[PDB]
């Protein structure tokens, strides 16, 4: 009869495209230096993920939740936004994060964020944006991020933040952590708009 | 401006009513010359027997169970599994009491919004609201905002059937930040199972 | 294909409650002018006369009381008057163009589980809304927080909430938040508290006449 409350539907369209990136060095074989997440952005094999989760690696794993797991190629990074695009290839279809190109962000609006918190497996939080911007000076320094509060921790970079309807609002970045109070839900994410912008650069270009 | 008098507000508060009245407050007590520990505790049936943590009511001397409508009675502990950190107590259930709505053929969904239900602090019954963030980990990971007196507490989804629970919050800190909304709960239909096995080994 | 779908949302509640939530600010002296912020805040513009309700905890002290509206209207705060016993204070502001207002229905009863948004400025970060629910409207018993009126939410809360409000799905006035509850022991999470919004209208009223 009745059925719960839930934004599964959002979860089964767009979980399956964000993948865990784990960064790998030289130990001295290899081990897991950093940790992320990242997105499916196409079906060629392009992720996004942050320029700080794959810094100085010397191998780049992405997992994806059916069970693969790919060596990935970094195509290229910019550090003005702190994005990274990653290459893999595969033989089987890559699920892909769903973009609405023409849908605009609105402060309020229901959003899950998505990312390998901690590596403790892909985890789906809940909240809502706070902000799309700010117009003056502020202690971030930017004018285009989005704030939301749906919790936010080490290993969400790169991940990402989806609405109601799986659609891409926008790539999940570090945590506001200190100040020295603790700063309870408090999260920024890269606008959508501005990371399909940068991706198509650097997959060309950069 | 405008009129918003005959509109209806966003609520859970169907699940809440339903709920809340089964969940109930744990107090492990101790001597002194007094509580030692507190929790939450989910009535499971009519018989009286009740589920919480067994690390809640570890090395007590007297377990007291405080429902919401007032009433208060002393438990007796009926078995614990070490494995799982589940305990089963037991009331009299002379004079009935309220249930926690169970469905046994509903299987939780990532995405599911779940409201935790416990006793915080001390502070009083408390509802929080999250999602079930994830299967399998046997424990379910939920982002409803978990402290300290919410073990053995339920999580319930918005029909306010039972999904599990809550356990603890993920405290592992790498470069000394606090973990947020990160808890676990262990899912029904395991907890019914072990429940099953202490009440009958006892 | 999820192009014409709706996403979930509470937009409407920010529309018609977030322009009426004011970032407060108290200004002191210091070393040698030289007027600089103390403390921030948060505050509710309730009648179009221009009243404002925010916390004294946060005017306590202040040589200079500034209200800035999301508007970009910046006005010097005229501070009326206070009320220990719930922390609330009422500020007025003089202003020539008209002023937005908080969505007040005085006949809506807050109930456990209702969805709640808190609307302030924590870290001076600008305007945020958070979300949560109604986690207790009250207690009946003796507990930590020494009174029984208290709503409690387990909406993000952080310095700078304060004096701000706490909005249900409609955009109605649910409180107003207090300060945020941030050590034990442990560090608490989702655990916030709100002056039920009849109370905090009485008072209004009381020290606008009286003191």
């Amino acid at each position: 009869d009745e059925t719960p409350a839930s934004y599964n539907l959002a979860v089964r369209r767009a979980a399956p495209a964000v993948v865990n990136v784990y960064n790998r060095g030289l130990n001295t074989q290899l081990e897991i230096r950093t940790l992320g997440s990242g997105v499916i952005m196409d079906q060629r094999g392009y992720i996004i993920t942050n320029k700080h989760v794959i810094n100085d690696a010397d191998q780049i794993i992405v997992a994806l939740q059916d069970g693969r797991v790919f060596e990935a190629l970094l195509v290229g990074s910019d550090s003005l936004t702190d994005l990274a695009v990653l290459k893999i290839n595969a033989t089987g279809g890559l699920p892909t994060i769903p973009i609405n190109a023409r849908r605009v962000p609105h402060i309020g609006d229901v959003v899950l964020a998505i990312g390998n918190p901690y590596n403790l497996g892909q985890t789906i939080t809940q909240g809502i944006i706070s902000a799309t911007g700010r117009i003056g000076l502020n202690p971030t320094g930017r004018q285009n991020f989005l704030q939301t509060d749906a919790s936010i921790n080490h290993g969400n970079s790169g991940g990402a933040l989806v609405n109601s309807l799986g659609e891409l609002m926008g790539i999940n970045t570090l945590s506001f952590d200190k100040s020295g109070e603790t700063p309870e839900g408090i999260g920024f994410a890269i606008p959508f708009q501005l990371a399909t912008k940068i991706m198509d650069k650097l997959i060309r270009d950069g």
